[PDB]
C-alpha cells in the first residue's frame, strides 16, 4: 500500500493549498476517484484529518465543480462505515448537509441528499444497490442515531431558514425511506407530529403570502402531499391509520376555531393537498363535516381569492366516481358561474372542474363524454389558456388538467396532435420540471399515444396462453395503428424524452406509471429507440423499473428490452446498468404477461447474456435459466427461438454448464430441439450443445443416454441447413475426443461411414462442416493406434 499512501497526500496537498488553479480540480475529481469504496483507501483520508480540511475549504470555496466534488468525497468516507459515519456525524452536524442542501447553487440538492442516504445506509445496514433491505441488528445498535437523523429531516420541513429547493430535498428523502420496515419512520414521523408540518407546507400559499411564510417551489405542495400518501400506505393497521387521521383531523379543529380568512383559506388549501394525496383520509375529513358547505360557500363570496382556492378543493374532492355524483347536485352550478369569470385563473380552474365532473363515465353507455361537440369546444377554451402569451404563469398548468379529460375523444387528440404551438406550450410545461403539472400534462401524453391501460380480457387455462403459437398479437388494431404511430413520432420528435426525464423526479409510483406508460410507448416504435436513449431515458426507466406500480414497473422494464434489442447493450446499458437491469426483465418472462412482453424480454436477454460472464453470471443468480427455458417447451415460434437463441449465450458460463451436468432433461431437450423445423431455433440449440460437449465429458455421456440418440445424430449429420450440420458435427467429434468409451459406442454405428462423405474440400459451401469431419475420422485414427 506503499503507493496509495503517497497519492493521497500529494493529492490532499494540491486540492487544499489555492496556489494549484486548474490544477486543484484534477486533485479533487481525482481525489473523490481514490476512495471510491477501497478501504485501504478511504481510512486513510479519513486518517489525515480530511474531513476537517474540506469543512474549511467549503465556506470559502467558490469554485462549484470542487465544491461538490468535495461533499462526493464526504459521502464516499461514511459508505458502508459506521465508524467513518458516527465520526462525521460528530465533525460536522447533521445540520451541515442541511446546508449543502440550501446552497442555491447548481448540483448541490442531488449531492446533499446523496450523503444523507449514504449515512442513513451506513447507519441501518442498508446497500446502494437494488431492492437491500436494512440490517435488523444494526438498526438497534445506532437507533439513536438513526431517529436523530428522522428528527433533524421532519424539523426542517417548515423550518423558514431554507428556500424551496430544498425544502423538497428534505421532503423527498423521507418520502424515499418510509417504507422501510427495519426503520419504523412511517410510525415515528407521525409521534414527532410530522403530519401537521407537512400539510403547513401544502397549505403555504405561493401568490399571495400571509405574514408568516416560508420559502417554497412550485413542486412544494404537490411533493409533500406524495409524501402525505406514502406515509399513510406504510399505516399497516387499522390503529395506526387511527393515529394518522386523527392528527389530521386534530390539525384542522385547531385552525377552523378563530376563522379569520388567512385561517380559512389554509384549511382548504390544505384539505385540497389532503384529498390530492392520501384520498379516504382526505375523504373523511371532508365528511366530518359541512366543509363541503363552507367551501361552497367560500366560492360563492365575491373575493377571487376564496374563489381560485375553493375550485381547486372541489375539483379535488370530485376525484371519487361516487363523491361527484353526489357533488354536481350543489356545486356544479357555482362552476358553471365562475366558468363565465372575468379573471383568468379562475376561469381556467372552473374549466378543469367541469372537465373532470364531465369525464364520468366514457365505458357505461359506451355513448361518448362531452358529445355534440362539447369536447371539442371545451379542449379549444384549453388551447387559448395553453399559449395565452398575456398571462405567463400557471394557467398553463390547468390548461393541460382540462386536456387530460378531454383527450381521450378521438377528434380531440388529433385537434391537439396538428396544434403545434400547444404540443410546444406542453413540453415546455414538462421541460420546467415543475411537478404540479405533472398529472395534466403527462397524461395527455398517455392519452395521445394510446397508451392508458386497456380493457384486460383473461383466458382460462392461463398455463396454454401461449403454446404453439405461431404469431404475436399487434398492440393496436390494424386502422388506428398509424395514426397513432404520427402521433407518437410528432412527440418524440419535439424532445418527449428529456422533458418527460425532467418530470421523473418524482417519488410517485402513480406518477412513474404514467410516465412510464409514455416512454414505452415511444419506444414501441423502433426508429426512435435511439432518441430516447441519447436523450437519457435509460436511467430514468431503470430506477422506473425498479420502484413502482406493479403495471408501471412493467411498462418501464418493457420499455427498456426494447432499447435492448436496438441499441446495443455494451452501450445502452454499460455498466452497473446491464446488471440492475436483469431481475426486472426476469419479470417479464412470466406466465401472466403477455406474449410480446416475453418475446422483447428474451431478446433482450440474449443480447445482454452476450456481454460477460458478469452479466451471465447476474442472469444465473437470479433463477433465469429455469425462467428462460420455460420458453423452449412453448412451440411458440418466436418465443422458442428467443429462447434458445437466449440459451445459446448463456452456455457461455461454466455455471450454466454445471446446470446441464445435473439430474434433469435439459441435456435431453436440448438434443431433441436440434431436430427443430425453424432453421435459427434449430441453429441455436445445436450450436448451445456443440459449446456444451465441448466443455463437458458428463453432457457427452448424457447424450448417450438419450432414447435414440443415434437417431438424432443422423439427423444433424444430414440436415440441409448447413450451419445446423456444421453445428451438429462438431458435437460428433467434441463426443469422440471426450474418452474413448464414447468414441467407441459411436465407432460401433454408420456414423464414421457417413462422415467420410463430407471429405475435405475448401471452397465448398460446406466447407466448415467437411473440415470438422476430416478431423473426426482422424480423431478416430489415434483411437485404433492403441
Amino acid at each position: 500500500n506503499a503507493k496509495t499512501s503517497t497519492k493521497v497526500k500529494q493529492m490532499m496537498d494540491l486540492t487544499f493549498d489555492l496556489a494549484t488553479p486548474i490544477d486543484k480540480r484534477r486533485a479533487a475529481a481525482n481525489n473523490l476517484v481514490v476512495l471510491a469504496k477501497e478501504q485501504t483507501g478511504a481510512e486513510l483520508l479519513y486518517k489525515d484529518h480530511c474531513i476537517a480540511k474540506v469543512a474549511s475549504l467549503t465556506k470559502v470555496e467558490k469554485d462549484q465543480d470542487i465544491y461538490v466534488n468535495m461533499v462526493h468525497l464526504v459521502a464516499a468516507l461514511c459508505e458502508n462505515s459506521v465508524e467513518r459515519t458516527k465520526g462525521v456525524l460528530t465533525e460536522l452536524g447533521v445540520p451541515w448537509f442541511m446546508r449543502v442542501l440550501d446552497q442555491k447553487h447548481e448540483n448541490c440538492v442531488s449531492t446533499a441528499q446523496f450523503c444523507l442516504q449514504t449515512i442513513l445506509n451506513a447507519l441501518s445496514g442498508l446497500k446502494n444497490k437494488p431492492d437491500s433491505k436494512p440490517d435488523k441488528e444494526l438498526c438497534t445498535r445506532n437507533n439513536r442515531e438513526i431517529d436523530t437523523l428522522l428528527t433533524c429531516l421532519v424539523y426542517s420541513i417548515t423550518d423558514r431558514t431554507i428556500s424551496g429547493a430544498a425544502r423538497d430535498g428534505v421532503i423527498e428523502l423521507i418520502t424515499r425511506n418510509v417504507h422501510y420496515t427495519a426503520l419504523e419512520w412511517a410510525e415515528r414521523l407521525v409521534e414527532i407530529r410530522g403530519l401537521c408540518r407537512l400539510l403547513d407546507v401544502c397549505s403555504e400559499l405561493e401568490d399571495y403570502k400571509y405574514e408568516s411564510a416560508m420559502d417554497i417551489t412550485g413542486s412544494s405542495s404537490t411533493i409533500a402531499s406524495v409524501c402525505l400518501a406514502r406515509i399513510y400506505e406504510n399505516m399497516y393497521y387499522d390503529e395506526a391509520k387511527a393515529r394518522f387521521t386523527d392528527q389530521i383531523d386534530e390539525y384542522i379543529k385547531d385552525k377552523l376555531l378563530a376563522p379569520d380568512m388567512e385561517s380559512k383559506v389554509r384549511v382548504t388549501v390544505a384539505i385540497t393537498a389532503l384529498l390530492n394525496g392520501p384520498l379516504d383520509v382526505g375523504n373523511q375529513v371532508v365528511a366530518r363535516e359541512g366543509i363541503l358547505q363552507m367551501i361552497l360557500a367560500m366560492a360563492t363570496t365575491d373575493d377571487e381569492l376564496q374563489q381560485r382556492v375553493a375550485c381547486e378543493c372541489l375539483i379535488a374532492a370530485s376525484s371519487k366516481k361516487d363523491k361527484a355524483k353526489a357533488l354536481c347536485e350543489q356545486g356544479v352550478d357555482i362552476l358553471k358561474r365562475l366558468y363565465h369569470s372575468k379573471n383568468d385563473g379562475i376561469r381556467v380552474r372552473a374549466l378543469v372542474g367541469l372537465c373532470k365532473l364531465g369525464s364520468y363515465g366514457g365505458q357505461d353507455a359506451a355513448i361518448r363524454p362531452f358529445g355534440d361537440g362539447a369536447a371539442l369546444k371545451l379542449a379549444e377554451a384549453c388551447r387559448r389558456f395553453l399559449i395565452k402569451p398575456g398571462k405567463d404563469k400557471d394557467i398553463r398548468r390547468w390548461a393541460a388538467d382540462g386536456l387530460a379529460y378531454l383527450t381521450l375523444d378521438a377528434e380531440c387528440k388529433e385537434k391537439l396532435i396538428e396544434d403545434k404551438a400547444s404540443i410546444h406550450a406542453l413540453m415546455d410545461l414538462a421541460r420546467g420540471g415543475n411537478q404540479s403539472c405533472l398529472y395534466g400534462v403527462v397524461t395527455t401524453f398517455v392519452n395521445l399515444c394510446n397508451a392508458y391501460e386497456k380493457q384486460e380480457m383473461l383466458p382460462e387455462m392461463i398455463e396454454l396462453a401461449k403454446f404453439a403459437k405461431q404469431h404475436i398479437p399487434e398492440e393496436h388494431e390494424l386502422d388506428d395503428v398509424d395514426f397513432i404511430n404520427k402521433r407518437i413520432t410528432v412527440l418524440a420528435n419535439e424532445g418527449i424524452t428529456t422533458a418527460l426525464c425532467a418530470l421523473a423526479k418524482t417519488e410517485s409510483h402513480n406518477s412513474q406509471e404514467l410516465i412510464a406508460r409514455v416512454l414505452n410507448a415511444v419506444c414501441g416504435l423502433k426508429e426512435l429507440r435511439g432518441k430516447v436513449v441519447q436523450e437519457g431515458g435509460v436511467k430514468a426507466l431503470l430506477r422506473m423499473a425498479l420502484e413502482g406500480t406493479e403495471k408501471g414497473k412493467r411498462h418501464a422494464t418493457q420499455a427498456l428490452a426494447r432499447i435492448g434489442i436496438t441499441i446495443n447493450p455494451e452501450v445502452s446499458f454499460s455498466g452497473q446498468r446491464s446488471l440492475d437491469v436483469i431481475r426486472p426483465l426476469l419479470n417479464l418472462l412470466q406466465q401472466d404477461c403477455t406474449a410480446l412482453e416475453n418475446f422483447e424480454s428474451l431478446m433482450a436477454l440474449t443480447n445482454l447474456a452476450s456481454m460477460n460472464e458478469s452479466v451471465r453470471q447476474r442472469i444465473i443468480k437470479e433463477q433465469g435459466v429455469s425462467k428462460i427455458e420455460y420458453y423452449l417447451m412453448e412451440d411458440h415460434l418466436y418465443l422458442t427461438r428467443a429462447a434458445a437463441q437466449c440459451l445459446c449465450n448463456l452456455v457461455m458460463s461454466e455455471d450454466v454448464i454445471k446446470m446441464f451436468e445435473g439430474n434433469n432433461d435439459r441435456v435431453k431437450f436440448l438434443a431433441l430441439l436440434c431436430e427443430d423445423e425453424d432453421e435459427e431455433t434449430a441453429t441455436a440449440c445445436a450450436g448451445a450443445l456443440a459449446i456444451i460437449t465441448s466443455v463437458s465429458v458428463k453432457c457427452c455421456e448424457k447424450i448417450l443416454a438419450i432414447a435414440s440418440w443415434l437417431d438424432i445424430l443422423h439427423t444433424l449429420i444430414a440436415n440441409p441447413s448447413p450451419a445446423v450440420q456444421h453445428r451438429g458435427i462438431v458435437i460428433i467429434l467434441n463426443m469422440i475426443n471426450a474418452g474413448e468409451e464414447i468414441a467407441k459406442k459411436l465407432f460401433e454405428t454408420d456414423i464414421m461411414e457417413l462422415l467420410s462423405g463430407l471429405g475435405q474440400l475448401p471452397d465448398d459451401t460446406r466447407a466448415k462442416a467437411r473440415e470438422v469431419a476430416t478431423q473426426c475420422l482422424a480423431a478416430a485414427e489415434r483411437y485404433r493406434i492403441i
